Order: C-alpha cells, then structure tokens, then sequence
RNA sequence: AUUGAAAGUUCAAAGCUUAGAUACCCUGGAGGGAAACCAGACUUAACACCA
C-alpha cells in the first residue's frame, strides 16, 4: 500500500489529438505527435498532468485546495503532490 | 680560556558519522492547402464535272 489509491484510465480521442513534442530534425513534420522510446505515440504524464490540473482547477473551485494537494500547489511548490500520472500508452490506433 | 658540557616535543590517534538534486511546470499560443489554368482545334480524301 505505497499508494492510496491507484485508478487505471482510457483515454479515448473524440476528436483529432495533438499532443505536440516540438520541432525536431529527424522529423519531417514539423509539428509532430508525441512518440514513444520505440516510436509510437504518446502522451507525456507531463501533458495529462498539465492538461487535467489545470482543468480540474476551472471544474471544481470549491475544491481547489484538495488539488493543490495530490496534483500540487502551482505557485510555490514548497511540497511535494501526492499524486502521480503515468505516461499513456497507446492501447489501439485506428488504422 | 664563556653560570659551561650533555638532551630529537618524541610518542598513540581514519575529518569520521547522519543526509534522495528533491519540489512546482500541458511544447503552447497565432497561422484559410491555397493561387493561376477555355474540354478545346481542325475537316480531309476519293469522285463523276470542272479540267
């Protein structure tokens, strides 16, 4: 019980994804998706976190101090978030 | 021909112990796969006349 709590997700496109890694040189798309240590896509735990705080943060202001908690305090750290995103994986792609 | 002569600050000793470069952070915002372009040009040859 290292961790509280522990909640697998899906995520599923319902639009068109970017998630963008910057501009590469290996690249011929300059804009490209996330990839992975092998090449398929990814979504950085980086982006979810980023994306879901600051989301949360607009959804729910009456809970904002139990965000500031487990994803963190956002203005000076001053302690660490209890919680934890894990890269995504990509599952299945359309083809 | 000197209150002189003679006498090794010598010996033993670990800068050791405890200690996470950790914490906060969306590769994002802006950007029209557009611009130009005739589905068009032309009858010929043989021929009985003419010659």
């Amino acid at each position: 019980p290292y961790y509280a709590f522990a909640e697998p997700f899906f995520i599923h496109a319902i639009t068109h994804l970017h998630v963008g890694s910057g501009s590469s040189v290996e690249e011929e798309i300059d804009l490209p998706f996330q990839r992975d240590e092998l090449g398929y896509p990814t979504i950085y735990a980086s982006s979810l976190k980023g994306a879901i705080k600051s989301f949360l943060l607009k959804e729910f202001p009456d809970k904002r101090d139990v965000i500031y908690k487990v994803l963190g305090e956002d203005e000076n750290p001053e302690e660490a978030s209890l919680g934890t995103f894990l890269d995504a994986i990509l599952f299945a792609i359309p083809s």
